């Protein structure tokens, strides 16, 4: 008897989310579909679920056209994830995927040789035309910033994917530290660009917001291992989550591992929420204010999605 | 009769630099050794070589404390390099030795084991001491920006491995985007801390100036390939460069893919040089018309110092 389907972890801190706007994920499930069958040709699809998601997570989107930002750079991800994610290979695939993001500057002869690259498959398809969407809605620091939280992801896919072609089992805080990276991050950190308005650079590059927005990334982050769980159970080989790397090294029982997992994801969630409520303090002006606000929502909002998909993926039975 | 020692590579587009201050030298020197073996024991030394390195390319440093700031990190990217630089298990190594310049956060259990970590080899005691003393100096905005430097770094060393997991040669334009990234750029992109001032964030974040950047990377970048050459002929297997993937892809004589190179250079160097002119015009803030100059100032002298050095290490003889 494992949890009832659509019910939360046991156990998870998490906060309640209301039912995501149903014409917004609508009319988001429609153009996305239309992007991708038409403007990217990402196959030879479910808008429907990437709608509800992006709805949830970004409440104060201003319109659709918002969300759509978010939602492309989402489907380009797992196109890349899918498509990409043999690890042997994948440091060079990853960077001319990157150059889709982060431009390659050369001369008159070789410019066009990689401007031709960029439409070769599904994944720099996916990338260059919703970066390019991005970038001209965006200011240019928001644009930056999230070539750096691109540039963040894919080291932490280089990382679990060298450890994969040994079968290395790191430690726990070095699988966390891989984790931090490959993670959600650069999903929350454009709240501000779907929200219509800027954090300045200056005040995101603060050292405390730095640490708000990795408390909440690695937090949303773990919500991921502990529902995708059981899926990875019957993977191709052993996939990596906090709760079978906590097993195999502290030497624990699954279920037991697991749940400490569960305890590790409340620990991050509440120092989350304690950072970000003594930056608002220290900090409170309005962009500082609503960035911090955005960031919960699309992390509660990670946290509902996963928990209304329990309908197609099954928690454990530890309970 | 290849050419004479402590002369310039034919045809490549380059301007002389003066002499670098004997005194800054000694005492950049003096400073390194004892921080190399007093603080961070990175061998169980060449204070001289980097000495020069760093205030030929530094020439507006206002203290030796300054110079010091890029002599650290450009030491601690050495040790990396070295160190690290079997590719298999590379993506790992770069993850955790890229926490001492991004910090992990994490839970009250997990930290500490995190923290003893950055003591525990030469790489990433030089990066944390180093990035250390970079973060107490430069504004929040510099330490960004040099930790998106690094990722990008990072993420060109690990496509570069990956391909030599497989003997794969890229294609000529493949190589010269990772080699955009596997770059000298965090050096030029911090004259700014270096020179005492700040290019402000959303300035530097403007496309034009990114482009002028990359440029001046990659040119200086392309300069190691053609001094090192020589050097990489006799290399443990089969290193890239741009002379040899040109010669392998465009299957051409060793000695004509070599003065394609020094062409492919060229063009870079007078891209970099126009694009950093028509920026200068466009946006003629002091702090911009600095960085450039700074950025200028660091590709001569990274030239000159490649130079000075084929007293060790010979150019072929093409001419």
């Amino acid at each position: 008897a494992p949890p009832a389907a659509g019910r939360a972890v046991p156990g998870l801190y998490h906060h309640p989310v209301p039912e995501p706007d149903p014409v917004r994920v609508e009319e988001v499930s429609r153009r996305i579909k239309r992007w991708a069958e038409d403007e990217v040709q990402l196959y030879p699809f479910d808008g429907f679920s990437v709608g509800r998601y992006m709805v949830g997570c970004h409440p104060d989107a201003p319109t659709v056209d918002h969300l759509m930002l978010a939602t492309r750079l989402m489907v380009a991800e797992n196109a890349v994830d899918d498509c990409y994610c043999s690890p042997v290979g994948l440091g060079g695939r990853l960077l001319l995927a990157h150059t889709a993001i982060d431009h390659f500057h050369s001369t008159a002869e070789y410019t066009p040789t990689w401007q031709a690259s960029l439409a070769a498959d599904a994944p720099r398809r996916a990338y260059d035309s919703a970066m390019g969407y991005f970038v001209r809605a965006a200011t240019p620091s928001q644009s930056d910033r999230y070539r750096h939280d691109m540039a963040r992801l894919h080291l932490g896919y280089l990382a679990e994917g060298a450890w994969a072609q040994t079968g290395h089992v790191p430690e726990v805080w070095e699988y966390l530290a891989m984790r931090q990276f490959n993670n959600f991050r650069p999903c929350p950190t454009i709240t501000d660009t779907v929200g219509g308005y800027e954090l300045p650079a200056d005040l995101h590059a603060r050292p405390d917001m730095q640490r708000v927005i990795a408390l909440a990334g690695n937090a949303t982050t773990i919500v991921n291992d502990l529902y995708s769980y059981t899926k990875e159970l019957n993977s191709p080989g052993r996939h990596l989550n906090l709760p079978v790397v906590i097993a195999e090294r502290e030497q624990l029982c699954e279920r037991d591992a697991y749940l400490k997992a569960v305890e590790v994801h409340n620990e991050l969630q509440h120092s989350f929420e304690a950072a970000a409520a003594d930056l608002a303090e220290a900090c409170p002006l309005p962009p500082v204010l609503r960035f911090l606000r955005g960031v919960a929502a699309w992390v509660d909002g990670n946290h509902d999605w996963h928990r209304t998909n329990t309908y197609r993926y099954s928690l454990p039975d530890f309970w």
